[PDB]
């Protein structure tokens, strides 16, 4: 049956969430889009932003803004691809949402400001049975990144889960390989070179939060901080304390680069590793972790689904020549497009856990 | 007596307003600035988006936080070159603030949320003699561009003037000596090369009001709009329907470029209007007309106090060889300096009006 | 027959040209590509510059170097598509090149180095039949602007051809329709906000021809200047004295706008000019003039092969209420891909007439 | 007696290294910086390219261009403070600059195509004492750092010395109060997020050394490389092979950061390398080494003159709380300003060696 879901923020992570839907062909079928929700609702603005995107390009899908009953004056029924989809009025309070009128299974919340298990526990209280939480969620709920833990999901404990972060995607399946592959960490500090994204500022205003993250965007290298810091160890466990890092925004409006520095357990070399994690890209990381022997530069990465793809000649090229232990791993990853394309597989997962048990 | 002011509204005009009254020394004696007013009271933010500016780097003056009560966590108390201003909490309305009580007679609006006339009475409402609108103002307010009507100002009549807008305050110098020195503009279309401010977006998001004005700002050239399209036939009447214009946002922190196209009253020619120009810049329009001969870019224009300051080299270089009537007029200006001075000097010159009178 | 043609400068508009006739599919059957020119002959580089494009994507063929015998160390042919391309060792005189031996009769001149006639007389004399330089070329040379008179080629007088610049293509186009359409064009001038391109720097360098064209291409908006303010009126005779202008050169990588403002010849409206753009659009114009009713910004023309894509909303909404003369026509333009599209089109079209006569 | 100093290459560096010498005053007195080496010699452009930066503002100094005997056309003799300097013509080899006709001793090799000790002897055989090579030289010549082995120069066998590179001049400084204060570096890996330089491009173009570094500058983080790499053991043969690293170049024209990670010899703790860093840096480091407890950004460095400027919040926020031995250091400098003020500051010491000796 359609997985009935809707979406909460129909922002940067909400509108390539639909997309990668729209474009994988679950849209109408496997999966069924009953109504987005952002501080409008005029379907002719959300036909306008989903046509047309900066970093992306025009979507594969065709969008469409129809008014319902002739009385109302906007547009307010989305129709992608043959397919009615509402517009939502947006809510102070996620219980407020009529999810459970609407026929919303799966609500996906992407406003960021619900990171809390509590705060997104609305959605629920408002009619729904599930929720997936695109950012690192707060409270204690169910951080689950694919190709590392999804197995993990309980469909009677877990009703809130969390997707964790775009640099987590990228980081966990590594890390993931190097504990499986027995070459094992130690003590280990990452940094991650990454695109601004919408909560950083065109010119020096008001960030009260992260002082520095208050910068003109576009015209700084800002050291600030990143998620995947803490939700690695709560998705693997046996890193918990033994890895942490930081976060360097630059100039790019996408596409990001992990920059791990890590002690193994045990003595190896940069190229078993390399080895380890092209094998481990063909065989059980596929679709999740995949590597480059290009010399790519951030722009190539653009609309690349992988979780995380390593870069081969950058890490061989700059690791000590003798060395055991000390080393350093290179991986990108498009922030916006794959962290999406993770979110939709975690929906349908979900939903195939949920039909077997509830 | 020292100008009793306040600023509602702390961000890049509110900042370089502040800031061009205690570079020209004018802090503590000629003016008086009891209280500034933002989100937060931490005079320890403010301190930090005082002292350290990505455009304009950091200020002549010293500023120190300090916490009046040791009662009281947070700072609440910039110390200015020795002098203690009070850090305000914001109202959702202006006739909120507690401007009578502090002793604040004179107003500077630049929230950007209250352009209107009325919504900014309210600081009268408060307690405040007069209020000047950092941007155009709506309801029908005084709008005054120094150097062309600030003449006009009434201490009776007017008590919430509007120092109109950055592209205004550069069009209408021009404007003036063009009419002023008897060349006459039958009809004109104007379009400013403008850098992106606070209202624009990092990556693509919600802008209901411009749709355009929505996208990725530092990656874009984004058609959008000026006010100085309105504002400016309101100090030059004699202009109202004759002269229209538009501006392309593009990828630049700050300064812009204002490129008028405009049809003579009478036979004229290039050299005519560039000599008149300059010498309006050495005689009347001093201080707030300037020129340049040299080969300069954007840059070159960042910190330059002049409301706008014309391109000889770039106008007489791109104008038709055998022209009387049709021609263009280069001129830049740095939006967020000149302009902050101008109000400076509005509020100034208005205090001295208020004198003779009320 | 296939069309004989090599391609000397494979750089921005070189790598463009050779994409827009493999993606097309005229590669390998109607156009012929013998062999392509640069600094080096190592296939594997050009691959790699073949394989990713920062602003433009990744090709839609397949492309492979290979060293002919086995001798040669560095591949020297790239195969696209099944075909092999010859990678030729550029030459400081065109002269100096293999053309007649290699069997090229049309040589695609895109080096920037030979814009003059006879300097790019040399490809003749260095065996080649006709050929094409992709900008405004001196010497005298036969400007055409694909759609507005390419018809004007001569196949027994015309040997070396000029393709005019990206800023022509776009803005002849539209004064073609307004002459044909008879709202003729009295006096005007011309701005382009224009991306910059190979010719500038990244940082404050040289430039001895033009000193403000020397400076920090992507943080600066640099007046300069455009080739279709003359290669406009060698199209188009009648605009001859009649229009000039200039250009300013700002931070996007690709995509550029002309923003036209000119004196009818007769009285006349904007909904009058708009009506007969849209419909020269989709008449006579189709393929070389399109246009816009959509509230798009600069990346959204990215790819877009139309010579010139009028803006309707941007040039009805900026233009003055009561106005018969004075009007302002906005329209963007690919510089990089539609130009490249022109100059394949040129090449097949002259082939065409020199297989009438020679 | 006034040191003789001529320039070659008046780039970004060799323009950056007058400027500190006209600056700290130095000019005409302390130093006598006779002839200025470069692709022109018209001293208007060269007064142009001084008197406007796109990042460093306006210089303090004032200068002129002025034509020597009155039949030279262009001007030739640039007049800084009261000083005349003169325009020499580039030559293809070092060798033949009018170096000893001049009067020239010490030569500031700083085009960058002569890195190499045996290309840049040229100037010795075209009259010099002694040269100073800008950047990481190669053929074995002298690497030195000042504030780490200056002193280790010899005025009678080193002839050719290199001041390293503007990474290298960061994290040297540092690797030195490591090991200076007992705390060693086992193994050690470093990643430099670098602005852009004139080596790269606007636009995706040739770089046939380094493939990824030939893509559009401005637009993507580029994984490339750095001097400091090997040049840090060539200061402290302690750290050889112990030591390595790469650069992610990214969208800023000025200022980049250093972020090491590494493995201490001893049990030890961030707050005891904090300490001892703020500690040398008020102490044998001074004016080299210096440090910051501000929440920064990249843009509040520009005009720096310290080689390497510690980031305390930054490292004490971003490391393992349960750690003795894994560490990460961050630090900022200005890759031109600083290490131009290191140049000029291993002239005047090269200058002090060689009056005691030769
Ligand atoms: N951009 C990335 O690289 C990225 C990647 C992975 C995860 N995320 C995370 O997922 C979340 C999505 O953020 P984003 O970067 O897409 O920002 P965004 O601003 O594009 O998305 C937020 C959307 O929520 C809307 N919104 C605000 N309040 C709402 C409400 N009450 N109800 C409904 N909609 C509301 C906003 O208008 C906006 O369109 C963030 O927390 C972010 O950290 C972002
Ligand atoms: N920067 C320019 O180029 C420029 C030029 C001319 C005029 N202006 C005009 O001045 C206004 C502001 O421009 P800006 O660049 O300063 O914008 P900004 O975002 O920098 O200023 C808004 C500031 O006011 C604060 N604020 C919002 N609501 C508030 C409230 N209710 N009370 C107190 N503070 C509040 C915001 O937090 C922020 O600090 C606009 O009207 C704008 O048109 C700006
Ligand atoms: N990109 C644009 O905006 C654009 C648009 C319209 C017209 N044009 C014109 O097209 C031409 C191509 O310009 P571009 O922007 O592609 O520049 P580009 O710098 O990317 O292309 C020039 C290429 O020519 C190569 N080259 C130089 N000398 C050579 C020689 N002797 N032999 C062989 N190859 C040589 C260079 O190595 C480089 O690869 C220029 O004349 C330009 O004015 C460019
Ligand atoms: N820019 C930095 O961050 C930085 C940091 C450390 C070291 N340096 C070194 O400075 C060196 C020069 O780089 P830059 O950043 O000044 O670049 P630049 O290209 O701005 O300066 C080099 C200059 O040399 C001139 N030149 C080239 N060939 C010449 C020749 N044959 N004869 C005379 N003059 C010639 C050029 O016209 C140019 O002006 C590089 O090796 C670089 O590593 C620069």
């Amino acid at each position: 049956a359609p997985i009935k879901v809707g979406i909460n923020g129909f922002g940067r992570i909400g509108r390539m969430v639909f997309q990668a839907i729209c474009d994988q062909g679950l849209i109408g079928t496997e999966i069924d889009v009953v109504a987005v929700v952002d501080m409008s609702t005029n379907a002719e603005y959300f036909a306008y932003q989903m046509k047309h995107d900066t970093v992306h390009g025009r979507p594969k899908y065709t969008v469409e803004a129809v008014k319902s009953s002739p009385s109302v004056e906007t547009a307010d029924v989305l129709v992608v691809n043959g397919h009615r989809i509402k517009c939502v009025k947006a809510q102070r309070n996620p219980a407020d949402l009529p999810w459970g009128k609407l026929g919303v299974d799966y609500v996906i919340e992407s406003t960021g400001l619900f990171t809390d298990k509590l705060k997104a526990e609305g959605h629920i209280k408002g009619g729904a049975k599930k929720v997936v939480i695109s950012a690192p969620a707060s409270g204690g709920a169910k951080t689950i990144v694919m190709g590392v833990n999804q197995h993990e999901y309980s469909p009677a404990s877990h009703h809130v889960v969390s997707n964790a972060s775009c640099t987590t995607n990228c980081l966990a399946p590594i890390v993931h390989v190097l504990t499986k592959e027995n070459f094992g960490i130690e003590t280990g500090l990452m940094t991650t070179i990454h695109s601004y994204t919408a909560t950083q500022k065109t010119v020096d205003g008001v960030s009260l939060k992260d002082w520095r993250g208050g910068r003109a965007a576009a015209v700084n290298i800002i050291p600030s901080t990143t998620g995947a810091a803490k939700a690695v160890g709560m998705v693997i466990p046996s890193t918990k304390g033994k890895l942490t890092g930081m976060s360097f925004r630059v100039p790019t409006p996408d596409v990001s680069v992990v920059d791990l520095t890590f002690r193994a357990t045990r003595d190896t070399s940069i190229q078993e590793i390399d080895k380890a994690i092209k094998k481990a890209a063909q065989t059980y990381m596929k679709g999740i972790l995949g590597f480059t022997d290009e010399e790519l530069v951030s722009a190539d990465f653009i609309n690349d689904n992988r979780s995380s793809v390593y870069d081969s000649k950058a890490t061989l090229q700059n690791n000590l020549p003798g060395e055991k232990r000390f080393f350093k791993v290179v991986s990108w990853y498009d922030n916006e497009w794959a962290y999406s394309h993770r979110v939709v597989d975690l929906v349908r997962y979900m939903a195939a856990k949920d039909a077997a048990s509830s």
